[PDB]
Parts: C-alpha cells; structure tokens; sequence
C-alpha cells in the first residue's frame, strides 16, 4: 500500500532564490543543483524545487488553502518565527486554528507553516476543544 | 531547526468525494472528520483535507508542476496503478525518469504521483549521469 510522502516537489519561478530561501533562510540541506531544479531534504523530507516556467508569483489570496507544514520543537518555534518576521518574509494567516503554528509564504507564494506537535497531539487537543461537528475513528 | 514534513494540507472543493479518493481509493488511515475536513496518515504523513470554496477543479494544463509523490514497494506499484486505472483516475504525464512513478489526478485536479525510491537512489543515478549543470554539496 502507500506508505508515507516519497517527496515534496514544488515549481518555483526563479531557482537561486527558491534555493536560498528554503537552504538558507529554512535552513534545509541542499544535495544537489542542477540548471533546471534542486533536491534538498528537511529531517525525512526529500523536496524538490522544480524551475517551471509557469509558476506565477501568487498572492495569498488568490491560492487555495492548500499549504505544507515543517515541524519545529516548542523550544525552537518562537525565535524560528521571528527571525521570520524580522527577515521581512511575507505572511498569510494569523489566527492559530490548528494549534501552536506560524503562516508564512515562499518567494513564489507557496503556502508554508511552522507547527508545534504531531497528529496524535492535535487529535487529543480537539477532544477538548474540537472543530464543529468533529467525529473521531 | 526544521525536522521533517509536519502536515500536508490539500484545499478540496467538495469533502465527501476527496475522503472517499484519500480514504477508500488510496487506503490511507482517517482519523477525524469535522463539517470542513478532515484528517489521515498514510504511513508517516499527516494529511488534512480541508474544505474551501476558493478551491477549484483545475484541470493539468492550468496548474504548474508542483506535487506530491506517496512512497509505495515496487512489488505493489503496478497493481496499484492498475486499481486507480480501473477507477477512472485520470494521468497528467508518463515517466520518463528513474524509478517507477505513475501520475495521477486528485477529484480537485492536485497533482499525485507514486513513486519508488528514495532521494539516496535519486543522487547515486544523478551522480553516475549528471544533469545539466548539476553540482552536488
Ligand atoms: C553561475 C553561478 O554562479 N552558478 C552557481 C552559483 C551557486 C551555486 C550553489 C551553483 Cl550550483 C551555481
Ligand atoms: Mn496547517
Ligand atoms: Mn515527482
């Protein structure tokens, strides 16, 4: 059967920029850049950046809510965000509806976060205070 | 630091429909329902399903290369091809690289792939046949 994400790919308008911003600024680890794309990986996470020339620069709002977490430890996830903020790095939503998270977007406007917790954590925080007409399997 | 993949969130036009493609058609593991989404895992993913009006069924030629691969066994690959095959699951492109990937169409348009094999199998076929302009770190 399917067992987890084998890879994150992401089209990007410009690929040193898209490079730098998820190597750099998100700290990932770049493997390899080639003419057309880059491979990098976050802890399991293998992503992709993919030079599409039809990737627009998007606004917030004009996507879908479509977006892509990273995990990051209660320890670490308040100076990550603002180092974010300080860094001038564009935002997309401010209400904490799921939990300890930080909203941001990627030079292209893909949507990303920062989240605090796992699956298993956000199910036991929804017992308490769930989604209107949550049921749990 | 970053540590991995926390959750991947798919904007779905009509919730009903998208739980039956995540659920029954690709078996993943649901977890929660509420009015606006819901929540899977499949494997390692955590994947949330969320209901926005905003998202439209886009057709391939209008959407860039941005996707998600699932990891499954090569053992299993052709017979899960043929199942969504049988189910009518559109194809958005063939493979033309290493490791078998069959490509595939969500009920809202976001781009699937299977895949087998890792980023490490990735970078030792990219080493023996380097892209062009491809540096490796
Ligand atoms: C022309 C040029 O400067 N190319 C270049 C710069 C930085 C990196 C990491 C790579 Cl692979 C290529
Ligand atoms: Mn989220
Ligand atoms: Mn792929």
């Amino acid at each position: 059967m399917l067992s987890g994400l084998n890879h994150l790919t992401l089209a990007v308008s410009q690929l040193a920029p898209s490079v730098a911003f998820y190597q750099q600024l998100l700290g990932m680890t770049l493997h390899a850049r080639w003419d057309s794309g880059a491979y990098l990986s976050c802890g399991d996470l293998w992503l992709c950046l993919s030079l599409d020339p039809q990737r627009r620069v998007t606004p917030p709002e004009e996507s879908d809510y479509t977006h892509y977490a990273f995990s990051i430890s209660e320890a670490d996830f308040a100076s990550f965000a603002a180092r974010l903020e300080a860094a001038g790095v564009a935002v997309w939503k401010l209400n904490r509806s799921e939990g300890a998270s930080h909203y941001f977007l990627d030079p292209d406007g893909h949507k990303l976060e920062l989240h605090v917790g796992s699956l298993a954590q956000r199910l036991a925080a929804c017992r308490e205070q769930p989604y209107k007409g949550m049921v749990f399997f």
